[PDB]
């Protein structure tokens, strides 16, 4: 299995290394035969002799064109003749490329800035992370001595924790008497011991959380300070930093440094990306945070070091588990995109699409178009649903609408307005013509992807190993997203295969096929379409029973799919006993077993009191389970009355809100801050991350001066602000739903007093 590739320089020539793990053993294969190159299109072939003599200087040495070769490749759908320019070293290209381009005889150059080791994987047809090999992983974390107003890593590393399948352990240089703690004399011995642990376990993957920007940088400075050869690379190298645009990344040669931070940042939306928040999100269970001042205070006083050690062990432990959780998906991605997990784990959707497409282009001998220049980048810059309760609803939607359009109409930059074609398809509204005589670059590669996905689904059934099936499932699911990412690519201003006409033709066709499908089902099968969005719609036959609606649905799908051209296909996605539709993106349905599914409506954040969430839930089931609007309305009115009668348990009024800044550097951004400041004033430790839990009390002033921490609420003396909970919690939770039935907030309570 291929893990990574790079190059070293040997007598001024590149030596590709391919890092592999085969039959449970690490191996480095060398290849000295591969040569840097890019392409030039010239006005007069004759000028090649001048172009061959162009030179530049890198460092203090002369850079020349090593050799040239006339080649034939596809550009804009047609065979073209271009000159392949070879160079001695990859770093020659940035030095000489602009001098070649600037030559008068040179029209343009192409494929001139692909990183050498990534070209290698492409041009040789190699794919990372392919095979049955099992990777050995090791997570690690550190805890440091922090003092505000100090330079970075001025203080020592206090603890290094690490976790793999054999458990988690902590290394530290003060005595902590715990079974999972290994005590050593000094920081230096700690670090050295950690090196021995890594070298002896020899993992293929090192997992961190934010190691790209903190852990390895800290370790680096401390190792400089202490004169330690931090030789974690399997070739004896030290971790190497790469500039990752705004910040940095770190490689450990011969291994994969999997930093979870960027992976998780893109996979899940959260307000905060602390390790504790991410571990609760993913695994559903809190993780306790020990703050930096407590760590430093513990080290200084010698007291509560066991608490520090446990936090350190847990950092490593949860980092490992998160790695176990996210890495297999990123590995399948890496295999499908054909680039290393190191690169893929840190790459935008954009970058990943381009790498896939560059490979396809190499595989089809198509000359890649160029990223736009800044002048070009500048150039590249409805229907409310039916109201009310519906019953016996079917959801029907297209299979891979945008890909399927692209395939069907052969939509591609290289097919657009092709001259002298005998057959073209014409985009609605926008009018762009796409030639059908020859399959386009994008349509052909998308057809292959959609096919492989169906082939993968076929094998998933023919398999029992649930693991193998999950890995097949990941690949299948990744292909679908890649297919849609290809569609987005055509509309993206920085894309190589940009094609604005392609993008706007695809969406135009989509609207035509959706709207036509809706027209047929209503006119020719008596359905009423309740709600539609882009690539699907809900409908019913008003007054029909569930079986009629299903049967007619299946008959319509047959009719429409026969009429639909090519790959366009509508499918039965589900049946729903009842539902309602507030607006685009906001709706609620219940299936025949009782399972409610909602979208755009449910009240989630912990900024909502339980009474709000509970009431909204009860409304939704009165609407969906009972089809009873008046009952939903009675529930609300009854809740708001109970509030006013001080009958709602105080535990259902509690609002929780996290402190984000120093209570000094705040925004007067709510009652949670006022409570925080009073606590601070009494001498309570408030930090970013402190959760404040409060109840709002009746009286005058902003809620702020009136709210109090839940643990101080005593019903025998305190009266909560029934009005606040009615008007600012309960009613806002239900108003959007019940507006869809003609009710305004004031219609859902008794009159104020
Ligand atoms: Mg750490
Ligand atoms: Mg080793
Ligand atoms: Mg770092
Ligand atoms: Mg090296
Ligand atoms: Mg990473
Ligand atoms: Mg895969
Ligand atoms: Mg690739
Ligand atoms: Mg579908
Ligand atoms: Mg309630
Ligand atoms: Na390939
Ligand atoms: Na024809």
């Amino acid at each position: 299995m291929i893990l990574d590739t790079d190059y070293i320089t040997e007598d001024g020539k590149p030596v590709i290394r391919i890092f592999k793990k085969e039959n449970g053993e690490f191996k480095i294969e060398y290849d000295r035969t591969f040569e840097p190159y890019f392409y030039a299109l010239l006005k007069d072939d004759s000028a090649i002799e001048e172009v061959k003599k162009i030179t530049a200087e890198r460092h203090g040495t002369v850079v020349t064109v090593k050799r040239v070769e006339k080649v034939q490749k596809k550009f804009l759908g047609r065979p073209v003749e271009v000159w392949k320019l070879y160079f001695t070293h990859p770093q020659d290209q940035p030095a000489i490329r602009d001098k070649i381009r600037e030559h008068p005889a040179v029209i343009d150059i192409y494929e001139y800035d692909t990183p050498f080791a990534k070209r290698y994987l492409i041009d040789k047809g190699l794919v990372p992370m392919e095979g049955d090999e099992e990777l050995k992983m090791l997570a690690f974390a550190i805890a440091t001595l922090y003092h505000e107003g100090e330079e970075f890593a001025e203080g020592p590393i206090l603890m290094i924790s690490y976790a793999d399948e054999e458990g988690a352990r902590v290394i530290t240089w003060k005595n902590v008497d715990l079974p999972y703690v290994d005590v050593v004399s000094t920081e230096r011995e700690m670090i050295k011991r950690f090196l021995r642990v890594v070298k002896e376990k020899d993992p293929d993957v090192l997992i961190t959380y934010n190691g790209d920007n903190f852990d390895f940088a800290y370790l680096k400075k401390r190792c400089e300070k202490l004169g330690i050869n931090f030789a974690l690379g399997r070739d004896g190298s030290e971790p190497k930093i790469q500039r990752m645009g705004d910040r940095f990344a770190v490689e450990v040669k011969g291994r994969i440094h999997f930093d979870l931070y960027p992976v998780i940042r893109r996979t899940i939306n959260l307000p905060t990306y602390t390790l504790e928040a991410v571990y609760e999100a993913v695994f559903g269970q809190p993780k306790e945070k020990v703050y930096a001042e407590e760590i430093t205070t513990a080290w200084e006083t010698g007291e509560n070091l066991e608490r520090v050690a446990r936090y350190s062990m847990e950092d490593a432990k949860v980092t490992y588990e998160l790695g176990k959780e996210f890495l297999p998906m990123e590995a399948q991605l890496s295999r499908l995109i054909g680039q290393s997990l190191w690169d893929v784990s840190r790459s935008s959707t954009g970058n990943l699409v381009e790498w896939f497409l560059l490979r396809k282009a190499y595989e089809r001998n198509e000359l890649a178009p160029n990223k736009p220049d800044e002048k070009e980048l500048a150039r590249r810059r409805v229907k409310e649903p039916e109201r009310g309760l519906w019953e016996n609803i079917v959801y029907l939607d297209f299979r891979s609408l945008y890909p399927s359009i692209i395939i069907t109409h052969n939509v591609s930059p290289d097919t657009l307005n092709r001259e002298g074609c005998g057959e073209y398809d014409v985009a609605p509204q926008v009018g762009h013509r796409f030639c059908k005589d020859l399959p386009g670059f994008i349509p052909s590669l998308l057809g292959d992807l959609l096919e492989e996905r169906q082939k993968i689904k076929k094998k998933m059934k023919a398999t029992i190993d649930p693991i193998e099936r999950k890995l097949l499932d990941y690949r299948q699911r990744l292909i679908k997203i890649l297919a849609n990412s290809v569609y987005g690519h055509m509309g993206f201003e920085n894309a190589r295969w940009y094609c604005k006409e392609c993008a706007e033709s695809v969406t135009a066709w989509g609207r035509e096929y959706l709207t036509m499908t809706i027209k047929e089902i209503e006119e020719k099968y008596g359905f009423k379409v309740i709600y539609s969005d882009t690539d699907g719609f809900f409908a019913t036959i008003p007054g029909a029973d569930a079986e009629t609606v299903k049967k007619k649905a299946m008959e319509f799908l047959k009719y429409i799919n026969a009429k639909l051209p090519g790959a366009l296909e509508l499918e039965y996605e589900g049946f729903y006993k009842r539902g309602f539709f507030v607006t685009k993106k906001k709706y609620a349905v219940i299936d025949e077993e009782g399972k409610i599914t909602t979208r755009g409506l449910e009240i989630v954040r912990r900024d909502w009191s339980e009474i709000a969430k509970e009431t909204q839930a009860r409304v939704l089931e009165a609407l969906l389970k009972d089809g009873d609007v008046e009952k939903a309305v009675r529930i609300v009115k009854e809740v708001t009355e109970k509030l006013s009668k001080y009958e709602v348990p105080p535990e259902k009024l509690v609002i929780h809100k996290q402190i984000t800044r120093d209570l000094k550097d705040y925004k007067a951004t709510g009652p949670h801050v006022a409570v925080a400041k009073r606590l601070a004033a009494r001498g309570v430790k408030i930090r970013p991350g402190t959760v404040i839990s409060y109840i709002v009390l009746k009286g005058s002033g902003r809620i702020g001066d009136r709210a109090i921490p839940f643990d101080e609420f005593d019903p025998t003396k305190h009266r909560y602000d029934a009005e606040y909970y009615i008007e600012k919690q309960v009613l806002p939770a239900v108003e959007r739903i019940l507006r869809a039935f003609g009710y305004r907030k004031e219609d859902l309570r008794y009159q104020k007093t």
